[PDB]
């Protein structure tokens, strides 16, 4: 949600730019400041604690009368900012890229989960110093790779095939920006290797997404991995994928919606996304999300019964 | 599991019999006693605390080196024994019925749940003094009525139709005899009124037993209510309904297996019970419980999709 | 240990005497008083809290610089004093018996255990009002009865025959005068009915006193019940039974040592007590307590092996 | 109980094999995997946390619906695996021994007790680096030595002679695989030096195994040390020594049952083991374990009386 | 310190006056009120909680910015007010005495200690209903009696003669108005019966006031009992007895200073009080309190040595 | 109380002896051992934990059935043993001194207080490495110096003159061997510099030992410092100084009783010690300790009055 500027600021090192985090006490001194409408876009200078983000980012931090910001007063904020800076310092920035590299939108939950991944002494982001850089660059947005299992967000593995991996997103026990709804449950399926999947494996995946998580729809936000989210939410997700697609007339990213395997996606979401990709307006697209239909929406018929009978014995 | 003798003893009151509970300290004094094999079947007399159950009930109480008994040292034991005695004192017993009324098998969990029901100041067993007597007599076994909603065991209502009621059995947080497996989940469906159910109501029940609890099979132990238990258990239940049916060559109860509505019972369990009722041996009956089949096992096709589409909006 | 005067005082009610307890705050005011050696034997009058025991009982209560008294500041002291008074008020005392009824020696632990017995809603001292009077009169010393099971001290039944009963003395968790040694373990065997015991029962008792408690000697202090105490203590007990026997030249009690069944008592203690009863001096008696001997000290040979073989299967 | 493969896996280092432990998070990812019945015997590869034991070891780890595995999620699992690997890395393995060195059966409790021994800064396994290697190799099974006091399992010394040592096994307060029965008590006697014991020392041992632990039988599982276990268990031990002896037709170990000193072993167990060693079937062997007999089963008569008389004074 | 009006208000009952306490919530509503300087002396009427003391008593209750008031929000305030009202309701008041009976000065600590005395089920103020009335009337000031032991303030008896009684004032653990100095220790000696004391008793008192409390001076504030207070305070007491004596030109009480036994009072305080009683000014009186002198200030010489020698043995 | 052998053992290092402490687990293994009466005086060898003190020191350690030993299982035991060894390693011992250097009697409380002194980062035993050696050698007994302030035991300074220093002994909050009596209070006065004290300083000391601690007698055990202990104890101290003096016919120490300044010592103790030094028997010496007398026992008369008058102002 938040931009990259809320976490770090650029400091020109006479060849290229360095990036330095903020202090929570420098932000706290900015929420109380009184600056005029000529200096909202320039970084603030709290004499005692250093530089602070510009004042226009007021309503992005958890003040007294605010709850839609992030808990910047936490030990996790510093870790996430150090992660972002360590990533951006490797990637050399130029004098004409700074304004377009600190203005990108990132998911703070993704970054916090990467932090949690890199501190597990038995992970592989804890040993491999290059995999962590690749993961962080993918999360930031300055990379052209696809999020696979080895650089995925993280969570808790609840199913592992020879080609897929299901993670359970632990967004309730976060600190920097936890989910406030106490009824949140969500999963995601990431591919192990970017390559054509076989047919015996898609069946082992769908025979588990139908028996265990049957109250959950399989959708995708465009990139190369599926998201498992309950039906009573599929509405709000549609109104959130259409915005981003429509908010991409600002050409800084080419909106290349990667419609994944149709034998796995919910047929209604496949229809809606195919329409939205072909260039149809909103209200004619969401019409395809609420339309009842049962024409051939079961590729692999005779799956749940097999699981029942294998469970009995 | 335990008999009725473990909870109370008969005391002849010169017209008919009275029934009096035991003391936990009188039982504790019996587990340590040393009686010879002529007096195992006669009640014990612990000089200080009164009468105690016969010594042959040694391995029915939670000693130091035992865990398949009941926690008689608890405040719930006294409540359950008082309940049993208050029920049996109403029903007048004769000098030739005592040996056949304290030798019946009861479910201690059923009695404990009745106790929990009668102490809820907003129940109806808390006001109506006759409904509690009917419920307790049904639980004991000295009644010819069917367990309906108004005299059911109890638990926590998770679904209520116009004709059915689903209860969630809280067997883990019991005291007298809790379930030791920490993965126990089980439900039961009881009818509201003993009368023919309509067809629009069976559909509202099956449209909920297929969407929410899809990993659970619908079985029945013979009486007039369904039990919802997970598939990985349907084996052990079959080996437990066949014993009781086979252990009814001792004619004190006429084994009248009430096969309930076939549109609700799992078809495999319906076949197995119909066979066992027709008088076939065990191994040819359980053969019908593991046989894979999908010939017309969906009376109401097109139900889960309706629930999906009603959930989306 | 303490006398009966430490718990109650006599108040003349113009026909016979009444007995009234003390106040702990009246005793506390006496430990600080300053009385001259003419009024040590007369009751004290603490103006604010009433009468207090005579000052000569100074070193009988737990002061700051004392630990061989009793915890009179406890709720148990009041209960024990009320028990003693309720017993002595029934037994009518005369103007020439008061000085010889408050000068008797009692075991405070016995009285506290009686108190604990009478408050157990499932005892029989809790119902029968006459059994409690008999028990308390036996404990005080104004009765000519023998302590049987039904009026015994109390504890925790660890074995119950058809003729005997073993109790485990809980002297560590007392309040009025607990045992300070944290390695104290002791039992006592009381007879159920005062009558000749059979022979099949003495064998069931000795087959348990040899298998379970083999590190414990069976002794007796004179009255009609056995005491099971470990060998490393049998010395101090001998020096305590000989004193009481020798301190009975003051004829207020006829020392009638009831040597119990020789097939149960430790042969050394039987010899020592028989000698002391015949009128031999101390050092020639205790000579029989340390003399090694194995001439026919096993009446029932072949007992422990039977228990081993019954335990194996 | 568990094999050596559950703790470590071999990694070929181009001269011989290295051995590396597992990660608990790599095992947790294997219990959820879905592998086909061609790859059950090959190590698993959980992309994120590394290698994991083969899937055929499913029911060897404490899952949700399991309790007969080990608590692999504990800090003790890692210590035990590091111990096993440090032992096996010293002993050079060859390309034709790996399949027969990770398939051996070990006692996890033995290994955990060795771990507890090596971290006591005042032990000798804490200083001597070679004694720890000898102890661990004895525990694993790749050594031809006998477990003496200096390389024993461990516990708490409750008796120490000039030739023997009694340890009290603390199996209830373990973490990797504690005993679940809360009535477990067991001891073991190990020899100090492998050499002929004198006669004045066997008497000091038997005079303590008869006075203190009289409810305990002295048995042996074949190796060079005695085990003190209560009689109500001697049945289950017999059915467990006979299996291992009978399961040694697979010649990888020569079953050399070292019947220890007959003056110490329970005569029934000596007879049973001598029979089973001579090659008699089970039911004729266990016949000698339940047969009552008292022909000359007391070599040193007049021992307990000496202890009584030494305790009195 | 506080007046009697702070605790109760008069309500005319058409024959004489009744007295009713206040509510703490009615006082809290008065501290916030805004009354003009015509109604400071008339009782306040907080519409919701009733009558409240006049506003001129503002700085007599513990507000936020105050600590020299009393903790009126405590359960002790209500008890003390009920005590005062129960006393004043017995004593019939007339239409020309109300203004002079609620304007008296009382010691709140005295009243709180009386409350503590009357709730001790083993006191005598707990039984005798007339002694409590006498005590409370003495404390208030509407009685012509002398505070003896049986109606004394209270505390903890630390010494009791045949004629005196020493109490230890527990002013630190009060609630209504505790002493804030955490180094406060003070005693008082009250006479048992108002009658001439013997000579053997004054010696037993002075032989204890010289050995135990030697750092404490014996003074008196005028009434019939001694106060034991440490020397570093005898200054402030002198400046407090002289005020009250000088503030008695307002003749509502006849200042009759009862100089007690000169063999007990500190000679300097005896001289100072005799002077102040004869009618000398302050600075010439306090001159006699700091003058060093040792002419015959030991009536009973040879006392501490006797106590030493009695302590040795 | 304990000897030096209970803390360390000698190990011959081929030139002179080294000294090494014990392990608590090596002592625990010795209390359970079974050694014959030829090897009681030779060090024990617990195979697992090393050397252990000889078995004749059984009743010197806190077992289960013992309380007159020391808490060897504490972290303080190791510190005290390390202190003793570090002291004895400096002082070179010879092959004919070991038996007479580990047989000396030391006060364990003194050593524990030295340990507490050396770990205070603001002491001087924490900086000066030679003062700690001098202090420890004085405590052990291998030095010919007098305990002055700079090498004193320790405690809490409650008075400091220009020539004396009073310490308050904190023996209740020790760990290795605390005082069990909860009414223990004791002080000691040590000289600052070994040199003749003036006369204006002895007066400042006695004017404080008479005002504050008047219930305490000033005694001395022979060395160069006074001990302040309450009168009710002066008996037991006399029976303890006479033993040591009489137990010095074993000439390993020349009993040189240093009778200190007579103007400070209690005159009775001065008389008793002078007698015992002149060579009179016990019962004629203790006669001088209980004799009442007041002939010129006040050198500085007119001291307490000065303190009163200085306290008033």
């Amino acid at each position: 949600m938040a931009e990259l500027a809320c976490f770090c600021y650029p400091h020109l090192e006479n060849d290229s730019y360095k990036f330095i985090p903020f202090n929570n006490l420098a932000i706290k001194a900015m929420l109380t400041a009184k600056v005029d409408k000529k200096d909202m876009d320039k970084f603030y200078d709290s004499i005692i604690y250093g530089i602070a983000p510009p004042p226009q980012f007021k309503k992005r931090y958890n003040t007294n009368d605010n709850s839609r910001g992030m808990n910047f007063e936490t030990i996790m904020f510093t870790k996430v900012a150090m992660l972002i800076c360590e990533a951006l310092n490797s990637l050399k920035v130029t004098q004409a890229n700074v304004s377009n590299v600190l203005s990108r939108v990132v998911s703070i939950r993704h970054l916090e989960n990467l932090v949690i991944r890199k501190e597990n002494p038995q992970d592989i982001l804890f040993h491999s110093k290059d995999l962590l850089l690749k993961s962080t660059l993918i999360a930031i947005g300055q990379s052209k790779e696809i999020e696979t299992t080895i650089t995925a967000e993280g969570g808790e593995i609840v199913f592992q095939n020879a080609a897929f991996t299901m993670w359970k997103l632990t967004y309730l026990e976060h600190q920097l920006m936890p989910i406030l709804d106490q009824n949140f449950i969500e999963y995601k399926v990431t591919l192990n290797e970017d390559k054509p999947i076989s047919d015996v494996h898609v069946k082992e995946l769908v025979a588990e997404l139908r028996w265990q998580y049957n109250k959950f729809a399989v959708i995708t936000h465009g990139k190369g991995h599926y998201r498992i989210v309950k039906y009573s939410s599929v509405a709000n997700h549609a109104d959130r994928v259409y915005a981003t697609f429509k908010s991409n007339v600002k050409t800084g990213v080419n909106n290349d919606f990667n419609l994944l395997d149709q034998r796995i996606i919910w047929q209604n979401w496949y229809a809606f996304t195919s329409s939205m990709k072909q260039g149809n307006t909103l209200d004619v697209c969401k019409r395809l999300l609420f339309q009842k239909m049962k024409p051939e929406k079961n590729p692999f018929k005779g799956l749940s019964t097999d699981r029942k009978m294998d469970e009995v014995s």
